[PDB]
């Protein structure tokens, strides 16, 4: 609602620090315990020593994203300004990022073990959520500019959040590639535009569903996995698609041409999508036991 406009503020010694999950583009990233939120589990990013230019764009960062909330985006449950260092609070998903949990149930995770194998079934659940998830940032005019499994967030019961996690983690950094030589940008993910003139849209953010749907289907798997940086773009630009995945329908695989056009203006609209997948996976739902 309206209030969700407004910055919660949550007090110093309602957050206790467990774990140092990584570091960022601003600062380090925790893994902390919330309490007098709604105790809960929380996963916090925080700012040091920083400028007035940096504590800023802190606030104006706290205030885009306490507007952005959603069944299907990861929840943001406030800031700590009192003293230093500034936090920055998130809800923790224990089960960790979609790329990794996709990996842990595919074919080769079943038979290096033991864990279930990933169904058609959990694959249309898990991609109606983003789907859903990309209609509300559409409806919010928000372009996510890094639309992938490894941005999205696993929790209890198959359910999936779309975030931006901002913290440097070496077994994503092959996932990026120096644009012009000057931003590290996931060209593998990225429409023909956004790689050569750097437009990031709606559209081009559709680009990368249909990547996150092929992710999805082929067990979270790089896309172009047998090709070069310089390979990759070759075929984005001369218009080679990715090959269609072994367990992903024919509706959801021509779903994802439509989201691979060349012009940014003649792919497939979000909602459009979202309909189409959360009439499959109602029609394939999810009832089957999953195993780790
Ligand atoms: N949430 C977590 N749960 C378990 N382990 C970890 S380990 C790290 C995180 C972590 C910390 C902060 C964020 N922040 C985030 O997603 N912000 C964000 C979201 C959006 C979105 F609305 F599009 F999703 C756009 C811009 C953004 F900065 C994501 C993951 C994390």
């Amino acid at each position: 609602g309206a209030m969700d406009t407004f910055v919660q503020h949550i007090k110093r010694h309602n957050i206790v620090l467990k774990r140092e999950l990584g570091e960022g583009a601003f600062g380090k990233v925790f893994l902390a315990e919330c309490y007098n939120l709604c105790k809960i589990l929380v996963a916090v990013k925080t700012l040091k020593d920083a400028s007035d230019n940096a504590r800023k764009d802190f606030h104006r960062e706290a205030e885009l994203l306490t507007n952005l909330q959603h069944e299907h985006i990861v929840k943001f449950y406030g800031v700590c300004v009192e003293g230093d260092p500034l936090i920055m609070v998130f809800e923790y998903m224990k089960h960790g990022d979609l790329n990794k949990f996709l990996r842990a149930h595919g074919p080769d995770a079943v038979l290096m073990a033991p864990p279930t194998e990933l169904t058609q079934s959990q694959m249309l659940h898990i991609a109606q959520q983003i789907a859903a998830g990309m209609v509300y940032l559409a409806s919010q005019h928000f372009v996510h500019r890094d639309l992938a499994t490894r941005n999205c967030l696993v929790g209890e019961n198959l359910l999936v959040k779309i975030g931006d996690f901002g913290m440097s983690r070496d077994v994503y950094s092959t996932d990026y590639y120096r644009v012009g030589g000057h931003t590290m940008l996931p060209i593998r993910w990225m429409p023909p535009e956004s790689i050569m003139y750097r437009k990031f849209t709606t559209e081009s953010d559709v680009w990368s569903l249909g990547v996150v749907l092929w992710e999805i289907f082929t067990y979270g798997k790089q896309p172009w996995y047998q090709l070069s940086n310089n390979e990759v773009i070759e075929c984005i630009t001369q218009g080679r698609v990715l090959q269609r995945p072994r367990t992903c329908p024919q509706e959801v695989y021509e779903l994802m041409l439509g989201c691979w056009q060349r012009e940014p203006h003649m792919r497939k609209n979000i909602k459009g999508i979202h309909t189409l997948l959360q009439n499959l996976a109602k029609a394939s739902p999810v009832y089957l036991d999953i195993l780790g």
